């Protein structure tokens, strides 16, 4: 049941639909970046279409929104990828087993940053041969969420006493999230792809 | 949700037990006991999860529609220790938790998963499997180190096999690596 902004795929299961500068879709993805990154430059913005990983994704939100008391249960949060790892993100979203080790852990997940001056880090975006640096913009599940801890292999429980009650997410300060860690597939949606650039 | 889950009060889990002598117990039993006569069945129970099933059958249907006429689904086993049963009932199998990949592991037959490294006996002497639908799909031999299944071309690295195995030709074990492709439908409790 896929949006209807979306480019028609002619029974394709996914598509990289290169963005326009003048369109509302790419100023929005423009704007939260430069937000943070006005020192960097967006060569392109490509959305993301596979149909696949958006039906499991929405199933899990529409999970969420039901076991969540009215939550706010979605953030559109950025991930900084090396060029290698773009046709697996593209085709297969994100894998907690393909996850490197943040600078500072809060758990052996995802990790999605609030900013994308994070995600802009060459230890995120490696640059590519050409000098190209990768981000992606996300539809995450955060849900409801605590701090984060380097062991974690998933959320840990609401209630110690209820152990399979789970936070849907970690993040490094409940009090002002600047990342988010998200430990289970589908969870995350990889919405837009920037390719950019110093 | 499937016809034979009986019904739920509105509520979205629940351990149904079976009743002995009726033809789900009975062919539930039937599975165990082709390699496990020797283990007494304590009970049975029917794991009635929506959501885990809600994403395990958009799952199923997925590769339905990718794979080639395949038959994409087997039932298989899985023992746990006691501590985990409340988790998988709830969550399902996880490879983060858990020699041909870094998956998780469901065996064709009973007595594989009744070893006690597997079901680990209780303080009570009660041990526990899993009967699992598990989405094999198109599969190939695993090895050491895999977090994903080979590609089936290497030359579209993307394309993935669905599982691995340790025998293509005989099988004994299948390892998925994602989580949307394994539903624990039964847990048979038993003793050795
Ligand atoms: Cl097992
Ligand atoms: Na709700
Ligand atoms: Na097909």
């Amino acid at each position: 049941n896929l949006p209807e902004h979306w480019t028609d795929m002619n029974h394709q299961l996914f598509c990289m639909v290169q963005l326009e500068p003048g369109q509302s879709e790419y100023n929005t993805i423009k704007d939260k970046f430069t937000r943070t990154c006005s020192s960097y430059a967006i060569e392109k913005i490509e959305r993301i279409q596979n149909a696949f990983l958006w039906q499991s994704y929405q199933v899990k939100k529409r999970q969420m929104d039901i076991k969540n008391d009215h939550k706010n249960n979605e953030r559109l949060l950025f991930h900084g990828t090396d060029a290698d790892s773009v046709p697996y993100v593209n085709q297969h979203g994100f894998n907690r087993s393909c996850a490197g080790k943040n600078a500072v852990s809060y758990g052996k997940g995802t990790y999605f940053a609030v900013d994308a001056s994070y995600s802009a880090k060459d230890t995120y975006s490696k640059p590519d041969s050409n000098g190209r640096k990768h981000m992606y913009v996300v539809r995450v599940l955060t849900g409801v969420f605590t701090k984060g801890r380097a062991g974690l292999v998933t959320p840990p429980p609401k209630n110690p006493h209820n152990p399979t009650d789970l936070f849907d997410s970690v993040t490094n300060n409940t009090r002002s999230p600047k990342l988010f860690v998200v430990f289970f597939d589908n969870q995350a949606y990889p919405e837009y792809l920037i390719t950019f650039t110093a």
